[PDB]
């Protein structure tokens, strides 16, 4: 069934299904949506027996130079897509509810990677984008397939951040904290306003773009202190570096960062640890550090991640794309 954005009531069952699914996405709860308002959300999910929910897809409208909208399912659906005959019955609902309006429906679920699992989804006529598509560019994946996750349940006694690393790595995260780096978290308007002003300061460093503040606004509304938290690291009252950090479903996911210019003490350092602090604190199994362009020291974001995640990245299947309307697919999507 498609659900029905205006009734409370279907809406809790939605999210609650959401919250405590193993397989549970922060992209996929329905704040997303609150986050993307530029977006048109578009939710479905399958009942058993007994009529309790047992899969879901959130899914995002966006606008194309076409007649047709571009749907897009952020690391979703949850559930366990191996299980490919319940995935095709998720997505025939899906495309119900979408109603020929858009063009295509994607999802990129963070599954691994492997012949047999693309090769299925093939077979059952989805069109997959991984190996098989360049590493950047416009014709890229939009979410990156290779992402550097921390496996906490390797680690079942470990009581600190320390606990979880070789000496020569214990050495490096423990300098910004003896060089006097503190680090204070929250979800409160003041802490949004120092990771802005890192965030833009950074942004201009390397002359790129950044988000609109607002963008941070309704993230704030739309998740609570226990689930959103902005870490803030500042050396004897100077604000040196920050990270916004997001706790769903079985992982904590560094998803935004910012650090001034100059000497920063290696605050991001302390950032890390903190936040790597609170997977511990809360029995959380992952600690996601997100993605690298490759694995290779030619790589920054891999050189500064890898500190913190020794073992090889893990590689998704990438995107899985339903087709919809074949002629503007070809248009705009390419290898």
């Amino acid at each position: 069934p498609v659900l029905n954005l205006n009734d409370p009531q279907a809406v809790e069952r939605y999210e609650e299904f959401m919250r405590q699914s193993p397989y549970g996405q922060v992209t996929q709860d329905l704040g997303w949506a609150k986050v993307k308002n530029n977006w048109e959300p578009v939710d479905v999910y399958l009942e058993d027996d007994q009529g309790a929910i047992i899969a879901a897809m959130s899914m995002l409208l966006g606008d194309t130079p076409t007649d047709k909208k571009f749907a897009y399912a952020s690391k979703g659906p949850v559930m366990d897509v191996t299980d490919v005959d319940l995935l095709d019955r998720l997505v025939d609902e899906a495309v119900k509810a979408l109603d020929g309006r858009a063009y295509v429906l994607r999802f990129d679920p963070e599954v691994a990677y492997s012949d047999e699992f693309n090769t299925t989804l093939q077979d059952h006529g989805y069109v997959t984008r991984n190996r098989n598509v360049a590493d950047a560019g416009m014709h890229a994946t939009i979410q990156p397939r290779l992402n550097m996750v921390l496996d906490l349940t390797k680690f079942p006694d470990a009581k600190t951040t320390l606990d979880l690393y070789p000496s020569k790595t214990k050495s490096k995260i423990k300098r910004p904290f003896r060089d006097g780096v503190e680090v204070h978290s929250g979800n409160s308007a003041t802490e949004l306003d120092e990771f802005f002003k890192t965030y833009t300061t950074m942004a201009e460093r390397h002359g790129i773009t950044h988000r609109p503040i607002e963008y941070f606004q309704r993230m704030q509304a739309a998740f609570d202190a226990d689930t959103m938290r902005i870490f803030v690291a500042e050396r004897e009252g100077k604000l040196l570096s920050t990270g916004i950090a997001l706790k769903y479903g079985r992982k904590i996911w560094y998803m935004y960062a910012g650090s001034m210019d100059g000497n920063t003490y290696y605050a991001p350092y302390a950032v890390q640890s903190e936040m790597i602090q609170w997977a511990l604190d809360t029995n959380t199994d992952l600690y996601d550090l997100g993605g690298i362009e490759s694995e290779s020291t030619d790589d920054s974001l891999y050189v500064f991640k890898h500190v913190f995640v020794k073992d090889a990245p893990r590689e998704y299947i990438g995107e899985i794309d339903k087709v919809l309307d074949p002629e503007v697919y070809a248009e705009l999507v390419k290898d």
